[PDB]
């Protein structure tokens, strides 16, 4: 049953068209010749919101889990093992404790991943976009805010933090690769963006690290589904993964639209 | 909105509340009774171990819960101030040491996995060794928490859903944690049994905490990234001090039962 719940979680991510071969954003990042700065800035504002919300809502869900263990006289060590994994994995976005992030990430609040992203990706591209097109890039499509509303719900769900890590850290690497590809084809005149040695340290360090995160969230012993105590919780976990993965897919497909449209 | 001259007054008053609650080394009775005691009975040592396991278990989880309420408050904001984000990171690193043992002092000694969680590490290496020397009747009696301790556990449960709860708990506990650790090292070296904790690393939980709780105390009271830096306006400054005063009062009453157990020799 433990093994089956894993496999069925993976199938829900398949059906949501999140895998590397099925998602439009992964394709359009690979196939596009150039990327207008307006489009790249629109994706930067959307990712900034989605990854900020991801970090805080997951930490929130981690606290909801904490509040349940305190209601238990002696929580089972296997549930504590997965609890530790949530803390470690989410923490890297907050404190850069992994090897790939401790190297290059800024110190203090500027190393928080959404702050790091807006400082080294969003703003450098924003310098090449007219203010009128910057306000338009800031407007978040309702598929993005729809995902933000889902994260809000999972922020108070007893299994929410596990639903978010299991799904997100399973699509992280292909997102980081799409950014590596797309933010290098941004066509601005005279200057060439992101040509310097560590101009995209955010993206590169996430490529080196998110391989370790996918293993931890899916590890059969300290993985996220080991937070599922009984069968009724396995039903809920699957149901959350289904709706959550559906929101991520529709959110990422707006990135492909921005690339196709060349604007927000 | 808090001016610079206002931030400094909040830090001073927080220190004075903890002083007023008789929690400093010279004032609290537990710290003094642990030093004065010639010998400690296994019964009293086991009651303190049971109360500490409960108090440190609740502390860690409720503080983690409080870390969650803050995360929800930050998500509601479009751009949380980096000064608040800096103290947030501190909350995350200090309380995380009870869970992942990232600090240098726990780096070498702590067990790996769930058994390294400090309340689990505490009961495995301190509680269970002393429990073997206590009659059945007295183990059930040591596991029954006094009113003052359950009063502290309730105060933790209310702060678990308070938007400043984790900052309140960390500000007080990490400030007094070193003295509690020194009290544990003294009394658990004096348990009289027909000897206990004679191996070089039998009290590694305590010794690693004597080193690490020196840092934590400094981190929570830092002027730029400390706990009062999570207080945004004058109303939250009011709630912080009222919370600190009530919380410190409960901690004082709870440690008083530790001193009482050392004097009585039983639970
Ligand atoms: C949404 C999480 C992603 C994969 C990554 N952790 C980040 O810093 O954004
Ligand atoms: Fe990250
Ligand atoms: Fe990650
Ligand atoms: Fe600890
Ligand atoms: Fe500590
Ligand atoms: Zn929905
Ligand atoms: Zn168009
Ligand atoms: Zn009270
Ligand atoms: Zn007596």
């Amino acid at each position: 049953e433990q093994q089956d719940l894993d496999a069925r979680v993976g199938k829900e991510i398949d059906a949501a068209r999140l895998r590397r071969a099925d998602n439009a954003f992964f394709g359009e990042a690979r196939k596009a010749e150039s990327v207008t700065p307006e489009a790249a800035l629109a994706i930067a504002h959307r990712w900034r919101a989605m990854t900020k919300a991801f970090m805080f809502t997951t930490l929130s869900g981690l606290g909801v889990m904490a509040r349940r263990f305190q209601g238990q006289d002696a929580p089972d060590h296997e549930l504590l093992a997965a609890f530790q994994t949530v803390y470690q994995v989410i923490g890297d976005d907050l404190d850069n404790a992994a090897p790939a992030f401790r190297e290059v990430a800024p110190r203090g609040p500027a190393g928080i991943h959404y702050v790091w992203w807006e400082d080294t990706v969003l703003k450098p591209v924003a310098a090449h976009v007219a203010e009128e097109d910057r306000q338009s890039a800031a407007v978040l499509p309702r598929a993005v805010t729809g995902l933000l509303d889902s994260m809000d719900r999972l922020a108070t769900h007893p299994l929410g933090a596990a639903v978010q890590l299991r799904v997100v850290e399973d699509i992280a690497l292909d997102i980081a690769v799409g950014f590596r590809r797309l933010y290098a084809k941004v066509e601005v005149p005279g200057t060439t963006l992101f040509a310097g040695r560590d101009d995209l340290a955010w993206v590169d360090s996430h490529i080196k690290a998110e391989t370790m995160h996918a293993a931890q969230v899916s590890d059969e012993d300290t993985g996220m589904t080991r937070l599922v105590a009984d069968r009724e919780q396995a039903e809920e976990f699957l149901t959350a993964v289904r709706e959550y993965a559906a929101h991520w897919s529709a959110a990422l497909e707006t990135y492909a639209q921005a690339l196709r449209d060349g604007h927000a």
